[PDB]
């Protein structure tokens, strides 16, 4: 007669449980800890890396233009027959005598060329002392002088040939490079010595390719300027090298302060030195950058010409402390060095607030602890070290807050479960049903639940009788409707009451004294059912009663997919093309020359 | 008698609580706010970098290769006496009247060397012009020239030399680099002068070391292809410098259009600009990276020779709007420049979308507010803007996600107040022990609980009942059972029945009806004690009963850690090797030759 | 008379709700399934890169010091007229019979130089072999020997020149770069011929500029060592290249194999090979990168010159397994070869647990079908896989726990609604007004809930009764304080009684029976009325009251902000300037020289 109006659900019956299935809730669980939080190290530190810049220096070249051309005199015209050009050594006497004490050279070359003492007079006149000029104007050059600026021809008339003779005096600029056993001027000669080489303190152990009398060094030199005729107020000590072609002047000056195989790189004011997975952490907060590190600190005695380290290592620590932690903190100890991976020198200065300075003795004694020739080499990239302190620093965060909710949750329950076991004593089948996952019957035997599982009813198989006034004893009306069913289809009719989620109750146990105004909804089928006045009105569905949630709710989005492509400033290419000359290609072409314009394989006679 | 089996437990004996004690619950909390989500301006955007890259441009040099051989003839044999080689300059006139005018070249030079006008005939014949034939066959070449192909020598039979002349012609490739006041060729020779060097406009105060007459412009130049004869179509302005060495000529074009000091780098179709911390952010979210900048635009007029710039950017920012917003959005002004760290400058188009058109007039506004020579210096590594921008989009995530969960559980706390209200009121002392994270005895007095500390009864000083019904009042039964203690162990023995886990209640007031197939289970010691029938029957423990659970679970694993090892493509090394020839190496072994094979000390006599 | 001490809260009216509005609890929702995992294959990969270093191999360089200088002799002095050096190419016949042979050199040249058979002997004496001996002393060089050490000049007695000849022997480094038809020597001069130039095999296709006689190839050389005398103890084929200017001699060996255009850059025992997105992830654990590809392999028939990789690419897989899967997994198939973004050559060979070994068959038919000259370009920044490896490795765990945890929320959800089911039916108001958001009135029509807003009334309108025990029936006493009010101020006064927080109870029914010791504490206005034996005693704050919490607690953080500032080990000029000489620096000062030393205009007469 009057069946469900909405199908969509289920119907349940639940028949009383017995002592055969009894079940028990877990009791709270052990909470997890919020790990030991990692003690971190103040302290400063200071970076080196392998120092691949080049010596560089002054220096001072001296040498003559020595000029031969030879001439044909056609009838009406003029033919070189020949230009010899070289270059002429002034000597160590002409250059503290002449051009250093006058500032004039002579007008004469002598020297060796090819085991044999040449000599040139200019114009092939006799000798004539001349004051040096400044060289001509040029956009970036040092400085320069010269006593020449023709060339002397011979004429018709005359030694059928003419020799010119022009002083040249260069303040050239000197490059070398590790071991530091030969340099580099700005011509491009090499001079097969140490810039470091002389007489004083070891240094007579240093490089030479050159024959003793081609070296001399003058001990309190005055140098006096060729422009401004300036005398030096402080004497040096002028080092003079005679190579073949030219005399070449430089301050000596000892090796191990002038030079390091090591760079400063970057100063931390605030360097986190951190203890993990038996190795060190330096974590630079501004540099964004984390070090590897063994415990044992690095021996700066292995290190090769490392003497500006601790120089520097100092310098930038005293400087820092006095700005920074001037009186906010203290010094543990003495400066420490330890390598990382990536060959950068971590000099590390531990420090410690005012605050902890009970502290004091423990911590030096665990610092003094870590104390305990060849070259570092340094990768070009940081990359590895940003990724590091990049990572490890949200790798941190993650682990930390989620660590706090696991248990913010794992408690959460725990406490709950005070709330379940109270609930189960209301409604212990609401309570077992959404605790065995399925709709099920229980009641409490004590302290226990005892269970048994509900037999699925046919939602057509359901029926609801009309009224709910009992005819047999009026006065009285029950609160739960009534129903029949079948639990097949071909099956007999059951008789039982309606309860709360569709649970055919069987017996009809459920009545209340009668009353006015009595209208109720009842949870039937995949709606409601509405009874006016104890006697049925007609049936609704859900979708018709305006819905409240007990639910707070939770918006969680995915980090979604990034594809980073390869992306760069400058190629390769543009880097090599970075350079105005390039000696390859230049090389190439010239070396080319007679195979495209001439002919290299001909045999005239 | 009947002790407990499960000893790994406690129980408590929880008088009632007076108003000695009482507390309140606390009242829900205020919950946090989702930030004021961050406002993104849509727009173009043009990045440019550092230019590098040297200026490029044609060339073409004539010259001549004047060759003077002197020989000495032996009685079966010839022996060079000298090969006396040189470069003349083909003058102006001969380039024009002669080379491209006919395509011919004189076989004579004369020209200035020394302060001499030294003059060479080919074969020292009478003066006779000569066409030029392609070079010969060579890989990757410009183009080249030449009149003769053999070198002329004399005979025994004669002038005791023998002169040749080569008249040659090449379309070198010329490289100058900024100020652009010098260039080079391919060939290896310095030319100083500016590329830009000239008559018209301003360009004549344009760099140059030479004089007046070294230099000459045609102003109306069509110059004829030397292989396929044929005549330029559009006349240009030929420069033509003439060095003591040669005569190069290249077109000359104006110098601002032709050149730059900044270079288009990335075009981003989308990217963002937001405001933030006093500074600006650039998202490219394709480019992966964000770049940081004041927020007041740079001054593109304090840029040096930024011509390019503007051309560039409208031309990328007019040709990306025709494409993806030619009607999905709508420009918000004219270009902007801002200078971000890294000194990337970026261009940016401010967009904005058809929706929020209303919108326009006040934005106009607060772009235009932005409104307001040097080289910018670019670094080489755009690695911290993809860190920062991988970092921050992560973070976003992170914090966004995060801070919806914290709210999530205020909000759920504050509501099951409401469950924990109504509970007490059921259970006061299974509420009041979970909420005092210890075991007390509470009661409800209106409002508020009072409440007070249980106390910890030994569990071998407890003893159960055998059984469970009264001889004085037959017909009632006891719902829980009874039984005897003492709080010390040489104690008097204090008589009670059973609560709720292990509490030893004093005063024996819980009885039912008695009735049949009355089993239960109670909370006794660390187990269970099982009465049937009203009596004693066995004891049992947790693990005898299947458990189900109140708890949902959460199974949140740590992020793991992970070590970035230095990692790189090419060393520093590699790239140095990736040159063929290294004029260092070279220069270093060809200046020892002497050291090495001669001997550079002795004098013969 | 009796009104609230504590104001900052409100009072309520919640008159009984009719029909009129009624709600329902939403239902549990659907809740999300944690994603399929994502499945990695295991295999073994070996990373190439674009070949940049050029072809390296060992030359041997034969060549005459030819030089003729001429002297005037001054009345006291001396003066070279002119010194002509040369280059003669000692002969293939020679090479063999003379300095291979014997360890000995002619003291005579005898070669071709512009088209003319010049001639030079030793001081012009008769033809003289000459042993070589090893030349002088040099750090970092390559082998050498000669014949001479000094130079003969013509006497005054006197043929008017005199002539030298040094017979060099040098063991240069030899270097090539593709497309390897031409290579370079140590000391700088180009030779224009393939390194793999010969007569075996196709190995005669090969470049070369020279005429057919310069070269000539021995075909089974046992060359001598000139300084140990011994002899190879197994032959070569020696090459031997004669330029206008030296001999060159080479080992000539097969070129496949000698090169490649590919470098083996990184092995990775443990490479993930993930498929997604239509391309593959290759994420190296180690290295900390991932590279993407198509799901499609790359033609090695493609690869111009990659003998290498195959041949690189098994032995390192061949040897990887033996050591780490020797017996732990099996290969599944053989090795494939993907190229991903940045350029990098990726062969991998899949992998297979013996645990799954029955998946055998089904992987392989996979993986097979995945089977299918140009140069491939290598970004050199590899920062964006690792990027990409980074951010995938975080984004994958924050996604997975946060998932997680939004299932763990909603079916906590889904269960709590058990709890608030059966909590309505006790404090219908409490829970419906912490339901709708706002105080409201409801009761319980069946299965759905009625509600009915309440009225907000004065803090100031309201007053408490000073007894609690009736008059007219004593033996009685009320359970809950009476009360009076007015909605508005000039209002009428209301009677009823006081209810849970605040609600103004208009009927006062609420009564129990008399008792002692009756204190009790009620909700009054922003604290606590205080009642002592059924009459007021005072009122209170909540703040005098201990309070206890029933939220679990959750201290959630941001992670906070950074800036990653540009940072970089060495700038691009500390780079450039890392090369001791600088090739265009020195050239645009050598060119510069007789611009600012002499007078290159002036025409003497
Ligand atoms: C911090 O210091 C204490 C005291 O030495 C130590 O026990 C603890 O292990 C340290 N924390 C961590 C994370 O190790
Ligand atoms: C630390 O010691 C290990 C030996 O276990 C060594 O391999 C490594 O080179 C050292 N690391 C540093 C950076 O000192
Ligand atoms: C959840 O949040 C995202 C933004 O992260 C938003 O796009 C989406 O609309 C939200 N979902 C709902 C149903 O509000
Ligand atoms: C977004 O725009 C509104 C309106 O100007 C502004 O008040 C708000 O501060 C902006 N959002 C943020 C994150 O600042
Ligand atoms: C922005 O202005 C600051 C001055 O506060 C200056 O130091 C910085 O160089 C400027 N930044 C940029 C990228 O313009
Ligand atoms: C928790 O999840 C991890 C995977 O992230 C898994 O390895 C582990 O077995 C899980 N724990 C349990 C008890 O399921
Ligand atoms: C893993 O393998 C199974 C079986 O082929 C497949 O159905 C599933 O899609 C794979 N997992 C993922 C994430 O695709
Ligand atoms: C893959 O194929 C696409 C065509 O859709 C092509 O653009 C790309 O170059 C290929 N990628 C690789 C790394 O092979
Ligand atoms: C929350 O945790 C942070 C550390 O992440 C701490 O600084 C702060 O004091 C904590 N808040 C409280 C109230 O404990
Ligand atoms: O004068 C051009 C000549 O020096 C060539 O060898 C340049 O490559
Ligand atoms: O012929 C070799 C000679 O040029 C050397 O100086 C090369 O280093
Ligand atoms: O002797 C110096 C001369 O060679 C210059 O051209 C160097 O730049």
């Amino acid at each position: 007669d009057i069946k469900a109006e909405n199908t969509d659900a289920n119907f349940y019956v639940c028949p009383p449980p017995t002592g055969a299935t009894v079940v028990q809730f877990e009791q709270p669980r052990r909470c997890p800890t919020r790990p030991e939080g990692q003690n971190y190290t103040e302290g400063i530190a200071v970076v080196f890396k392998e120092n691949i810049a080049p010596y560089k220096f002054k220096a001072t070249m001296y040498y003559k233009d020595v000029t031969v051309s030879q001439v044909w005199f056609g009838h009406r015209y003029s033919q070189f027959m020949g230009i010899f050009e070289d270059r002429a050594p002034v000597p160590f006497e002409e250059v503290i005598d002449k051009i250093n004490a006058k500032g004039v050279c002579r007008s004469t070359a002598k020297y060796v060329r090819n085991n044999l003492e040449t000599t040139a007079f200019h114009r092939d006149d006799h000798e004539t002392d001349m004051e040096l000029k400044p060289a001509n104007a040029a956009t970036r050059t040092s400085r320069g002088w010269h006593t020449t600026d023709l060339k002397y021809n011979p004429s018709r008339v005359e030694h059928r040939y003419g020799t010119t003779v022009n002083c040249i005096v260069e303040e050239v600029d000197a490059r070398s490079v590790y071991p530091y056993d030969e340099f580099v001027l700005a011509t491009g000669d090499f001079v097969y010595m140490s810039p470091f080489y002389g007489y004083r303190e070891g240094s007579h152990t240093e490089h030479t390719s050159y024959a003793a009398d081609r070296f001399k060094q003058v001990d309190g030199f005055y140098a006096r300027d060729l422009t401004t005729k300036a005398r030096a107020t402080a004497p040096t000590t002028r080092n003079l090298l005679t190579t073949p072609k030219f005399t070449v002047a430089w301050d000596w000056v000892p090796k191990r302060p002038s030079v390091c195989t090591m760079t400063k790189w970057q100063e931390v004011d605030e360097m986190l030195r951190s203890e993990y997975g038996g190795s060190f952490r330096f974590s630079s907060d501004a540099i964004s950058t984390t070090f590897t590190t063994n415990l044992t600190e690095y021996p700066l005695s292995r290190v090769d010409l490392g003497d500006c380290i601790g120089k520097d290592a100092r310098d930038a620590m005293d400087r820092i402390f006095a700005r920074r932690y001037n009186a906010t903190h203290i010094k543990v100890g003495q400066p420490q060095y330890y390598l990382a991976n990536g060959g950068f020198l971590i000099a590390y200065q531990p420090l410690l607030s005012n605050t902890l300075a009970e502290l004091y003795v423990r911590e030096h004694l665990r610092e003094q602890s870590r104390k305990p020739v060849e070259r570092i080499k340094t990768t070009s990239s940081i990359e590895f070290a940003r990724l590091q302190f990049t990572y490890n620093h949200i790798q941190r965060h993650v682990n930390d807050m989620l660590g706090r909710v696991a248990i913010a949750w794992c408690e959460l329950q725990n406490h709950e479960l005070t709330l379940w076991n109270e609930a189960r004593k209301l409604n212990p089948n609401a309570i077992a049903s959404v605790t065995v996952g399925r709709r099920v019957s229980a009641r409490m035997l004590g302290d226990v639940m005892a269970v048994s599982t509900c037999v699925p009813v046919a939602a057509d198989n359901v029926i609801v009788q009309n009224s709910m006034r009992i005819s047999s004893r009026p006065g009285a009306c029950y609160s739960r409707p009534l129903v029949s069913f079948r639990y097949e289809d071909q099956g007999p009719l059951v008789e039982g009451q309606l309860g709360e989620n569709n649970e055919l109750r069987l017996t009809r146990d459920a009545i209340e004294p009668c009353t006015v105004g009595h209208r109720r909804y009842f949870t039937f089928g995949g709606g409601y059912v509405y009874f006016e006045e104890y006697a049925y009105s007609h049936q609704l569905s859900r979708a018709d009663i305006t819905t409240v949630s007990t639910f707070i709710d939770l918006n969680i989005t995915m980090l979604e997919d990034h594809e980073f492509v390869p992306l760069e400033v400058y190629t390769r290419h543009e880097i090599k093309d970075s350079g105005l000359l390039d000696y390859t290609e230049v090389q190439r072409r010239n070396q080319l020359h007679d195979l495209r314009f001439a002919d290299i394989d001909t045999v005239i006679h």
